[PDB]
């Protein structure tokens, strides 16, 4: 049972919120689908972006930040955890210096604070996924 | 009123042919959305791509093919008729020698044939676009 995408929910976060994601690649690897996530610092996705996560399945993945609408210094890691058909579970940790991506339980990729979490109003999950589960964890002070 | 996309239609082509697709980017430019449009040797999406076309909206166009599973000489265009936020219509013509691209009525890519038309047997369209029209004409010999 499968949320819109693009998927778009409100968010906040702070040092221990957790973002789960859990989806599937519309097409195989050989094709090169791609997967985005977006913190966003308003609900307009024209909006800066706080942490953008992309990933080529098959290839490599990207992030980088949007800052007064220009793009930062592009982080990338060819790591590919994620298996040719497969659903994946996806969870992004706020740490108090990073964000910590979890790909099906194994810690595949981390990205230092360039903004403080707490300007985070916003998220995006969209490209060539289908989409069966969005959390956002809120149980921490 | 929207077809599925990813969009896959069964299709033959030869010198004359006509693809039309009728469609919108799902999010502004600025987010750069992604249009691929594949000619196909088979059914299976895994299968070699004669044409392969993939624009990312606001910065470039590339095409390429797929030949037994490897991608050849990529060919990239800066031409960006595509306008923020509009509906666009694309026609993909079979000449003699290319396949032509005409976005909104103006000629804007071209690309030499490299395996004979009559290879494809399938068309998908898919990435970040709704879908409003997709027809191939038959009307020739
Ligand atoms: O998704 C679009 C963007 O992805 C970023 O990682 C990259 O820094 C930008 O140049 C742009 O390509
Ligand atoms: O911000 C860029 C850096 O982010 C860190 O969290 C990570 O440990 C490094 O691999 C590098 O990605
Ligand atoms: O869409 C995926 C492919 O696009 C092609 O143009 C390119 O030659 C390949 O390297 C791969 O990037
Ligand atoms: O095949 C590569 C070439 O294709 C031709 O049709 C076109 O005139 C050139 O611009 C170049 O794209």
């Amino acid at each position: 049972s499968l949320l819109p995408v693009p998927y778009t929910e409100a968010a906040s976060l702070s040092t221990g919120s957790t973002v789960t994601i859990k989806g599937r690649p519309l097409v195989c690897f050989l094709n090169e689908p791609y997967l985005q996530v977006d913190f966003h610092t308003e609900m307009k996705e024209e909006s800066d972006i706080v942490f953008h996560f992309q990933v080529c399945f098959g290839r490599r993945v990207v992030m980088n930040s949007r800052e007064y609408g220009a793009w930062k210094q592009q982080v990338e890691s060819k790591n590919m955890p994620f298996q040719d058909g497969q659903e994946f579970e996806l969870s992004i940790s706020v740490l108090p210096d990073k964000y910590q991506v979890m790909v099906n339980g194994q810690s595949s990729y981390t990205f230092d604070h360039r903004i403080k979490p707490e300007a985070v109003k916003m998220v995006q999950v969209w490209r060539d996924i289908s989409l069966t589960k969005f959390n956002v964890s809120y149980l921490k002070r």
